[PDB]
């Protein structure tokens, strides 16, 4: 059955709660993002309002097929009314289209639906900062101080340099980028843009990109692989024996790969900075393993949090077992603590 956390008081609403059949009592069903957790469920067959930015609604119309007539895409950083209730999209920083929900109720009750977000200071600008939040439904992903990450900045500026060298040094060489659904495009764009290439792709992932609003993309992408040297494939094939396989694909043009692996985090973040990073070789493959993440760090996560100062706090990640909704409840009372609020 539909879990509580998916659930806005005091309205019909639900938030990415599409897996559950007919949830009893509710009159629209919001869509934060396109990834196939939230989603789940969603299809042509769907006759139910689906609220959701631009973004979000051109994968539904185009890779779902839902009909057009129940897709309701919001401009984003709008006051909107919804079934009688004002309510406003605000940019996530997680992937292309992904949103954040204020809403605002009939009793004068404001909450926060963070989806999945990458807390950034630049959010403490943004109409959050215009009123009090009283309850926040947050993503709670990496809420542990283990995790730590670099700046996406840094992490792009690593694989810039690092694909640059290498092809300089060997321009017989083939870069190829994982990836299993959208986000993280700033990998690939920013490494075939340093070698004067477009990114090859599969017919399925070039028409996915192009539900983006991503500008100049045409620019960007091809479905030629032949002209490309930046390849993406499914994150599966990224493995010393599905990249020999592929090599052999290329007909000889190429005699090295050099792959990326986006991660979200992995336990070499505990001990090991950027600049150090090191390859996985075998032969004439190297796969580099980068932590490049679409999720609010720790650090992130308490300072948004301690500059909201929420009244009550609802995690939406992590919520399945004792020991991890005990843990978070833990720092949510430091945070509060700390803060004064
Ligand atoms: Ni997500």
């Amino acid at each position: 059955t539909c879990p509580f956390y998916k659930k806005i008081p005091g309205t019909g609403f639900t938030v990415d709660a599409f897996q559950y059949g007919v949830v009893e009592g509710c009159t629209a069903y919001f869509l934060t993002h396109f990834h196939s957790d939230h989603y789940a469920g969603l299809s042509k067959h769907f006759t139910f309002p689906v609220y959701c930015s631009e973004i979000t609604g051109n994968l539904l119309k185009n890779k779902l097929h839902v009909q057009e007539q129940y897709i309701h895409p919001l401009p984003l950083d709008t006051e909107c009314i919804v079934n009688g209730v004002k309510v406003v999209l605000l940019d996530a920083n997680h992937c292309p289209g992904a949103v954040m929900i204020l809403f605002y109720l009939p009793n004068g009750t404001v909450i926060l639906h963070t989806g999945d977000f990458r807390a950034d200071p630049s959010m403490e600008r943004s109409l959050l900062a215009d009123q009090k939040v009283h309850m926040l439904y947050l993503d709670t992903t990496y809420c542990s101080p283990e995790y730590t990450f670099p700046s996406q900045q840094e992490v792009i500026r690593f694989a810039i340099n690092t694909a640059f060298e290498a092809v300089t040094l060997n321009p017989h060489a083939l870069v190829v980028c994982g990836t299993y659904s959208i986000g993280k495009e700033k990998v690939f764009l920013a490494i075939a843009d340093v070698l004067g290439s477009k990114v090859g792709m599969s017919q399925e992932k070039y028409k996915t990109l192009q539900c983006l609003n991503i500008p100049e993309i045409n620019s960007l992408i091809t479905t030629d692989m032949c002209s490309s040297l930046v390849h993406l494939l499914p994150m599966m094939q990224i493995n010393f024996k599905g990249l020999q396989s592929h090599l052999k694909k290329c007909g000889g043009k190429y005699n090295q790969i050099l792959a990326f692996r986006p991660t979200g985090w992995t336990h070499s973040n505990k001990f090991t900075r950027i600049a150090d990073v090191i390859p996985q070789t075998k032969g004439n493959i190297s796969i580099y393993g980068i932590p490049y993440s679409e999720h609010s760090s720790y650090l992130e996560m308490k300072r948004f949090v301690q500059w909201l100062k929420p009244q009550k706090i609802i995690p939406t990640v992590n919520v399945g077992t004792w020991k991890s909704r005990s843990t978070m409840e833990k720092y949510f009372r430091e945070w509060k603590l700390e803060a004064g609020y």
